[PDB]
């Protein structure tokens, strides 16, 4: 089990870190959703499908940041959404194949009252999720630790 991203990084087997670079909306309300798409992001597979199923969870969910002091919300792990930053361990996804399958993860920010003008830095880090593997073979339990950056700056209309 590895992965991969959109910004030609790698973690390979055994777990370790990547660094992520999102483009994001430029504009978002108060009232409204800014989504950070990371299944297009982060990509992963298995690497003996033949007699591994391969178990992936977001272990964790942290916000920082231009995130942190001005946004609430939600992240959605395969088909299902809960609180951001997290307060548990998401159900586990199956990678059965070789074929590269994305991480379907996305968080959905939602602006606090507060926030006005620029509520993310350009570069600045926005999140670091935490996508924990284990498998139904041994007992490798292994973290990829996605550190999410913003490419460009957002802004909260008045
Ligand atoms: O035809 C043959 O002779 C043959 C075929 C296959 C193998 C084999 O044993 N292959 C093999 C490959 C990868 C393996 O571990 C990694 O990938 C799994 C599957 O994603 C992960 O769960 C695991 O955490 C780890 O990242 C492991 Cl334990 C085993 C040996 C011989």
């Amino acid at each position: 089990f590895a992965c991969k991203t959109a910004n030609g990084t790698a973690i390979p087997i055994g777990g370790g870190s990547a660094n992520v670079y999102v483009n994001l909306a430029p504009v978002v309300n108060v009232g409204q959703n800014l989504v950070v798409d990371l299944s297009t992001q982060i990509f992963c597979h298995n690497d003996y499908p033949e007699t591994i199923t391969d178990y992936v969870t977001l272990q964790r969910g942290s916000a920082y940041g231009g995130v942190l002091s001005n946004f609430s919300g939600t992240v959605k792990y395969s088909g299902s959404s809960y609180p951001f930053p997290t307060t548990s361990e998401t159900p586990r996804v199956v990678y059965n194949s070789r074929t590269d399958k994305p991480w379907p993860v996305a968080l959905y920010l939602t602006p606090v009252s507060s926030a006005g003008g620029v509520a993310i830095k350009a570069g600045s880090l926005i999140a670091v999720l935490i996508l924990r593997q284990t498998n139904n073979y041994n007992s490798d339990d292994f973290q990829f630790v996605w550190n999410i950056y913003a490419n460009n700056d957002v802004v909260v209309p008045t």
